[PDB]
């Protein structure tokens, strides 16, 4: 089997991407944030605190003939921006782009924090990191991919995120029309539960390539590119007027700037992030100070190849016995 679903930016800045997901019988379609940095599928629901829901679409398990409460199971998770959600669990039928999994754990939100409530475009998350990070207690649950893996033509999924445009998530196959050149595969460590790999270096604009190992994660659920302070200083030093601002929370630059590209290494191959991809617009409405898309990971504890980087490539999450990651230009 295979699945193929379109993923759409939630706003003009590609702050995140949503993908429609069918849950239950009859189907209830919710727009989820596919997150290769976590391993929980949770949704806004009929159980969510009423005051904490504002325009999201909710899952109502009582209207689904295939929903079953997973007795005694609870869950609780937090994300990079300090948001969080928690609740109980049902099992139900979940389909993504024509690919169906029965008995998927669907984690039902009783509580979400304000950032979730405040974002009406995201109805929940669908985690695609390794199942060892799943938060369900006392019986940890598997991710949609892990449940589907045995059925897939090939035990892979691919992320093809657009720049200010829709993209695609495919399950079970690699679309050879979706990329240029060849795919370069690189080793993955799963010891922290992430799609953790090691980049071979970087370049800033038309600058020479610096060979240096940068360990980090491939994370569709992080918007920006978070890299060591040395690397990020080297980038912003090429932009007149750029500066790191503690009040704003990172590097900002004159909105009048033309940004240089950023290249990252994958084995002997190179992925180029166009400068426009690194522009996240005014820090506040009407401001002429713009927020940078490359930021320091100092303080986070890990480097993060977020959407800014992943959208410059066609990315293969290979969930074979020994998982690997593949990157091609497109
Ligand atoms: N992708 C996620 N759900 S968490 C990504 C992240 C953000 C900040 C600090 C660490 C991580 Cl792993």
């Amino acid at each position: 089997s295979t699945g193929s679903a379109t993923t759409t930016p939630i706003d003009s800045l590609d702050d995140a991407y949503i993908t429609p997901v069918q849950i239950g019988t009859p189907a209830q379609t919710l727009n989820l944030d596919f997150d290769t940095g976590s391993s929980d599928l949770w949704v806004f629901s009929s159980e969510t605190t009423a005051s904490e829901v504002d325009g999201q679409t909710i899952y109502t398990p009582s209207k689904s003939t295939t929903a079953k409460l997973l007795s005694g199971a609870t869950w609780s998770i937090s994300y990079g921006d300090g948001s969080s959600s928690s609740g109980d669990v049902y099992t139900d039928t979940v389909s993504v782009g024509g690919l169906t999994v029965t008995g998927q754990a669907v984690e039902s939100a009783k509580k979400v924090s304000s950032s979730f409530t405040e974002d009406s475009t995201i109805d929940g998350l669908l985690g695609l990191a390794f199942s060892t990070l799943n938060t369900v207690s006392p019986t940890q649950q598997k991710t949609f991919f892990d449940n589907a893996k045995a059925s897939l033509d090939s035990p892979v999924f691919t992320a093809d995120l657009g720049y200010h445009a829709p993209g695609t998530y495919n399950f079970g196959f690699i679309d050879t029309t979706a990329y240029t050149g060849s795919i370069t595969y690189t080793a993955v460590s799963t010891k922290q539960g992430f799609w953790e790999w090691t980049s071979t270096g970087y370049a800033v604009g038309s600058g020479t390539f610096k060979s240096t190992s940068i360990d980090g994660i491939a994370d569709t659920g992080t918007t920006l590119l978070y890299l060591p302070a040395t690397v990020v200083s080297a980038y912003w030093a090429q932009v007149s007027g750029a500066k790191s601002s503690s009040s704003v929370g990172g590097y900002v630059f004159p909105c009048s700037a033309t940004l240089p590209s950023f290249t990252f290494g994958v084995g002997s191959a190179r992925i180029v992030i166009p400068g426009d991809y690194i522009d996240f617009g005014p820090i506040s409405t009407g401001s002429s100070s713009c927020f940078g898309g490359i930021q320091s990971s100092a303080g986070i504890g890990i480097n993060i190849f977020g959407d800014v980087a992943l959208k410059a490539a066609f990315v293969v999450f290979n969930g074979a016995t020994t998982p690997t990651l593949g990157f091609a230009s497109k």
